[PDB]
């Protein structure tokens, strides 16, 4: 049975953190549904990238759970993310069934913001560590892509290529992840 | 004045080759048009991620010309630009004038079908190789991003970044190219 990817999809999401995971994920034979916060409706990302949702969040919480909910980051993606009833609802029940939560760049900060996963090792972009580290309730790392409990985390745009293949490892294997990797092109 | 990136979006681009370049340009302050080869519709690319353009290729060429025209790969997105005469149309505006014509993964391939650019030396993706060399009409290149006269080339979704910042380079030069690059948090 395929593993499946929930990708919420925010405005102000980094269409970059947003389409590489989709994308590598997909490759990896993963179920993704990128699922729109608002609604339905086309989401205008930081860059104004217009990207169309598979679902909107509220249907796709219907056809959960998903073996990994990823959070993109962009600041204001994060924020919309991080003031999401329906955010922490999805997240809280991942986390209490033991499921893997990924999130990029300031997209952590939803994380603090719901109370999701206090007490793991996590990255965020280096301009989100302060807003991540309010309160001490995580432990900071600058590895690329960090990984400790239920939470997987990582940089930047940068990284999320790293970041897509810790979530196509978790899922599917280290030799997927590797085969998924090489027709890439890679450094 | 800014410079102006025309991207030229069909159906099957591969969607991180697509997606990179446009935000990383951005970025660098160019002004982007995402330019929809089939109409103003949205667009489902390679990974079924779908984008909606800024304007069909018909209203955008209205606006040029342009200080880069970039060409996505994906390879059915490049067979759709290679079976276009409105691609070849402005492929020949735009090399005729000596501006930058850029192309990743299989998108060069779009520069043989039109008769752009021979002997240039070239990359493309390892895939499309043979593809491009049919007729010994460039010079083939292993190098992650290639540039000879007009026309710069590079490799697959994960030399993106380097193709994106080449552009960058190449139009808002070396600084601008620097400074938006430290933010990403790339290797
Ligand atoms: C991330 O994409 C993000 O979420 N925030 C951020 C900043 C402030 C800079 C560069 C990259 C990013
Ligand atoms: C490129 O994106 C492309 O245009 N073609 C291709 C193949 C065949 C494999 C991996 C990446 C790419
Ligand atoms: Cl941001
Ligand atoms: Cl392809």
């Amino acid at each position: 049975a395929s593993k499946r990817a929930l990708v919420i999809l925010a405005k102000g999401a980094e269409e970059m953190e947003t389409v590489i995971p989709v994308d590598v994920m997909r490759r990896a034979g993963i179920k993704v549904t990128v699922a729109g916060l608002a609604g339905k409706d086309p989401v205008q990302c930081s860059r104004d990238v217009v990207i169309c949702p598979d679902a909107s969040l509220e249907d796709a919480k219907k056809e959960g759970p998903y073996d990994v909910v990823v959070l993109p980051g962009g600041n204001l993606g994060a924020q919309n993310l991080s003031e999401s009833a329906a955010v922490k609802e999805i997240l809280k029940e991942q986390e209490n069934r033991k499921g893997l939560i990924a999130a990029i760049c300031a997209g952590p900060t939803a994380l603090l913001a719901h109370e999701i996963g206090f007490g793991s090792k996590v990255t965020t972009h280096p301009l989100a560590k302060d807003k991540m580290m309010n309160g001490g309730h995580y432990t900071y790392s600058e590895n690329r892509v960090e990984k400790d409990g239920l939470i997987l985390t990582s940089r930047g745009p940068g990284t999320s290529f790293e970041f897509a293949l810790a979530i196509v490892e978790a899922l599917n294997g280290k030799e997927v992840a590797a085969q998924v990797k090489a027709p890439l092109v890679l450094k």
